[PDB]
């Protein structure tokens, strides 16, 4: 956010160094819109860089037509370039016209409005008044800037100011070929995946979300680097995430210099980048080139996660849903060439049935061919954070992979999906433990081989805390784990990892879930043709309380003897096509919505494996047992594998479990996390045993347990109380010969990391270790500089006691070039020198940089870092002649 008077005179400043830039034959180096094109940045050859606007701030007042505002131009005569307004020469006194290039100052033509509320025009003694300001939207002097070739760049601007060609630099480092072909990082349930979020809203230093993450877990990460949406809605411009950009490429650097996988632009229809409708865009087109740059510099960048696609669309500054489909099209070829993944995640309503994953490859055939063909590379994934339609949308989203358009499936899960005021079982506010259960149950039942989350990340994951000391007198920004992220999250993936909660492949869902619904139905409104039919789950595992598609509100199963049911347009290929039971839709409103013929004809095909109110489903030699109702409930389950005859459970209200038969063993997983520290009893009987059993129990993270042992008439009884996550387990055996046989242990192989970053690194000064300086600004969006890096910068200032320090790397020993991007606009500041590793390098020069609040410049210095750990410092030592200000640092080899 600014006024309309410092976007013009920024325009002004911009056309006057353009100019400049011309006459010196300097290069353009980078430039990229921002805003879908409202705004430039722009980066030449000498460092310079600033922002020109093709959008005006309305002026304060309220008016909304577009009115007068002056425009300085530039046209040239007789070889030379002078100023205009308004088409005709700039002129004060005489008839004298005024040179851009004047040899004393660097001062432009200064724009303002007079106290009696007229546009004035200033340059140095001179000053001249003009028309009366008035309330309004105005009209920049520039037009775009675009790119011909691959050799020139062009300033076009909307006055007749001629067009300005500059050479685009290009750089004596030989590119490094990119990474094509077979995917980079394969997601299998052998090689499952976490997408753990660095968040624009923790405002994140990405180096210390990435620490917080333990090196078991780190290998079978995915990091999101999260862009919000949030913006004005009248503008458009986006604030938390003001150069989405310019995050996306900073944190993706970091997570490229740490040797870890990265992906996130949108939310709904608001998307940082411009949805494109060609192919050839992705390497024609200088409006979207950000697509193929994350793939082609960044070989651990595994695309792009469209995530709640089920909102803000047709907005002003949006996209309908359809061009973002066929921005998908197009996308997801790129993807295929790079062999990345394109993520997309979908939550439910009434409205919204139009736009989900039936009615994605139903109502747009060219993306279904497109999808189709390269399904190794789309993930679909549900979303916990509407209030209704979960087991529907669980169906249709599960249905998407099976039947062969996507080729993963995964949960992202969300506090907010927890009903508003009322809640569950009599909970008004979401219980963390909660969030176990839909997770367990989906991937050991339904094959997810991606977690996603869990959301809001800034209540479930990470938190920003005050700053702490690091040693030598510095202070540093701080971040921690919640610790139901610890005690739910990290320790759930080291059961997956540990091979308790084996994820079944495609093919073994398709075979345990043996029936699908496909949705035929071309008559009626959008519930009908995209939406599972209404009463699908009633009567199966749709609890009492609950109620049906819309009135769903409930994601807890009141049994799992029925498995999910998937809900897909059509079967792709051969596997899909091994359903038993395929039923079309347009039948179902004939036979099966007689709730209890189905329940009849389900009853055959799924047989009855234990009974009472507890969830419980079986896999294999694996059941998934929990309890999402309130007060103490119940279950007698015979065993399948386990020569004992049958074991009785009696769970605490969110304890879910993970409970492994063998032949003379049974382990349990158990959890039900509070972070306010209560206990939960639950009560394990096995029956049958022929002899006294013994039992063993670990407890795992931050969490309690004691358990207590009970022999007595044939029955074993063991009593666990506790607060969070343990592992327990039971040898008993029995004298049964009728049991299945338990398989060899699933695989489970850690992913390779990514190939090695080449590129440059990047450091952002509001992450730096800190004293004595005169502002840090971590959220930039608010304040009055602009065309920052990351989300903000800082104001080292004049302190003669100011100093920064950060921790950067080295592939190997040898030179660097580390440029300093910083401002000095009211005076050059020859008064501070960097260190590295203890010793004094040389003193920048931080030349005095333009009063503009969109210019910024770079400082160069040459240094030898060793091979890993360099320390890198900035220290005053004496009073700066004006304040400095740093945005980044970014390291090269030379
Ligand atoms: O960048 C942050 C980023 O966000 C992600 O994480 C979460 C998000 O998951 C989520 O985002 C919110 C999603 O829900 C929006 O609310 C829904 C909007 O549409 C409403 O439907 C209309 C009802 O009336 C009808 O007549 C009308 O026709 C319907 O709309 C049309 O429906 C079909 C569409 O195809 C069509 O385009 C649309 O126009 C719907 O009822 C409403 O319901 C929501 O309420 C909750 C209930 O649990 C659910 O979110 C959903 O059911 C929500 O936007 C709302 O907030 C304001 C707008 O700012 C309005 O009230 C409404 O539009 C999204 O909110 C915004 O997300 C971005 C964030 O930066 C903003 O601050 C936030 O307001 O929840 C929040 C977010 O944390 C990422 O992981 C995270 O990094
Ligand atoms: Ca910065």
């Amino acid at each position: 956010p600014g006024t309309a008077v410092e976007n013009i005179n920024t325009n002004v400043k911009a056309l006057r160094k353009l100019i400049e830039a011309k006459q010196q034959d300097l290069a353009v180096k980078t430039y990229n819109p921002v805003n879908n094109g409202a705004s430039y940045t722009i980066e030449l050859s000498d460092g310079t860089s600033f922002s020109m606007y093709a959008q005006i701030a309305a002026l304060e007042g309220g008016g909304e037509d577009v009115v007068y505002s002056p425009k300085v131009g530039a046209k040239v005569e007789h070889d030379e370039y002078y100023w205009t307004l308004d088409d005709v020469w700039l002129t004060f006194e005489n008839d004298e016209k005024v040179k851009v290039l004047d040899e004393n100052n660097t001062v432009a033509p200064i724009v303002d409005i007079n106290t009696d509320g007229y546009w004035t025009v200033k340059y140095g003694t001179k000053s001249r008044t003009l028309d009366k300001a008035v309330s309004g939207k105005l009209t920049s002097q520039f037009k775009q800037v675009s790119t011909i070739g691959d050799e020139s760049v062009s300033f076009t601007f909307t006055d007749r100011t001629p067009v300005i060609e500059l050479n685009l630099f290009k750089g004596d480092n030989p590119e490094i070929p990119p990474v094509t072909g077979a995917l980079r990082r394969p997601i299998s349930p052998e090689q499952p995946a976490w997408f753990v979020h660095i968040d624009s809203w923790n405002y994140a230093d990405p180096q210390k979300i990435i620490d917080l993450i333990p090196a078991d877990i780190r290998p079978f990460t995915i990091f999101n680097i999260s862009l919000s949406v949030s913006h004005d809605e009248a503008t458009g411009i986006y604030n938390v995430s003001e150069y989405g950009y310019e995050i996306a490429k900073s944190w993706l650097r970091t997570c490229a210099e740490n040797n870890v996988w990265a992906m996130q632009p949108s939310s709904g229809g608001f998307s940082h980048f411009k949805d494109v409708s060609l192919y050839s865009q992705f390497e024609s087109d200088d409006k979207v080139r950000v697509y193929d740059e994350f793939f082609r510099e960044y070989p651990n960048f595994l695309g792009f996660n469209y995530c709640a696609q089920f909102w803000g669309y047709d907005d002003q500054f949006s996209v309908s849903w359809l061009q973002r489909v066929a921005h998908w099209n197009q996308l997801l070829k790129l993807t295929h060439k790079y062999g990345g993944y394109l993520v997309v995640s979908f939550c439910g309503n009434t409205w919204s049935a139009n736009i989900n994953p039936i009615a994605l490859v139903k109502r747009n055939s060219d993306f279904a061919q497109t999808a189709k063909l390269y399904s190794e590379n789309f993930i679909m994934c549900e979303k916990y954070t509407t209030q209704s339609g979960f087991f529907n949308v669980e169906g249709i989203c599960l249905g998407t992979w099976l039947s062969g358009f996507a080729g993963q499936y995964g949960i992202r899960f969300d506090q907010c999906g927890w009903t508003e005021e009322k809640g569950q079982n009599g909970d008004k506010d979401f219980p963390p433990a909660a969030g176990a259960l839909p997770i367990i149950e989906h991937v050991m039942l339904t094959g997810q081989t991606v977690i996603d989350g869990p959301e809001l990340i800034w209540q479930q994951c990470f938190k920003e805390t005050n700053a702490v000391s690091v040693g030598d007198g510095y202070q540093s920004r701080n971040w921690e784990c919640f610790p139901q992220f610890v005690n739910i999250n990290i320790d759930m993936f080291r059961k997956i990892i540990d091979k308790t909660i084996r994820i079944p492949s495609r093919k073994e869902v398709i075979d345990r879930t043996k029936v699908v619904i496909l949705q035929d139905v071309y008559s009626g409104d959008d519930n009908a043709k995209y939406s599972s039919p209404k009463n699908l789950h009633e009567g199966l595992y749709l609890r009492d309380d609950d109620g049906n598609l819309w009135d769903n509100h409930c994601y807890f199963k009141k049994t799992g003897r029925y498995p999910t049911i998937p809900v897909a347009f059509e079967l792709c290929d051969d596997v899909a096509n091994s359903f038993q039971y395929k039923i079309n839709q347009s039948t179902f409103e004939g036979s099966w919505s007689d709730v209890n013929t189905k329940v009849g004809k389900f009853n055959r095909w799924f047989p009855q494996e234990y009974t009472g109110e507890l969830y419980a489903g079986r896999i294999e030699n694996g059941w998934v047992v929990y309890n999402g109702l309130a007060g103490i409930r119940n279950a007698a389950i015979p065993f399948k594998y386990n020569t004992c005859d049958k074991m009785e459970l009696a769970y605490s209200k969110y304890t879910v479990s993970v409970i492994k038969e063998y032949a003379n063993k049974l382990t349990f997983y158990m959890n039900n996390y509070d972070p306010s520290g209560s206990s939960k009893t639950e009560v394990i009987k096995i029956y049958g045993c022929t002899s006294k059993p013994t039992h063993s129990v670990s407890s795992r993270a931050n969490g309690t347990a004691q358990v207590s042992e009970n022999w007595k008439e044939d029955v074993y009884t063991l009593t666990v109380t506790h607060n969070g996550p343990l592992d327990l387990t039971v040898n008993c055996s029995g004298k049964a010969t009728d049991r299945l046989t338990v398989s060899t242990a699933a695989s489970i192989q850690v992913p390779a990391s990514p190939q090695i970053y080449q590129g440059a690194y990047q450091y952002e000064a509001e992450c730096f270790d800190f004293k004595n300086v005169t502002k840090r600004v971590t959220k930039g969006d608010s304040e009055p500089i602009r065309n920052y890096t990351a989300q903000g910068y800082i104001n080292f200032g004049a302190s003669s006691a100011a100093a920064v320090r950060d921790a950067v790397t080295a592939l190997e020993d040898g030179v660097y070039t580390i440029r300093i991007r910083y401002r000095a606009p009211s005076a050059t500041v020859n008064t501070v020198d960097m260190y590295i590793n203890n010793t004094k390098v040389g003193t920048p020069e931080f030349a005095q940089t333009d009063n503009d609040n969109t210019v910024w410049n770079t400082a160069l210095m040459s240094v030898s870092l060793r091979k890993g750990a360099n320390t890198f410092e900035l220290k005053a030592n004496s009073s700066g002649a004006g304040d400095l200000y740093l945005d980044n640092i970014v390291i090269e080899r030379k």
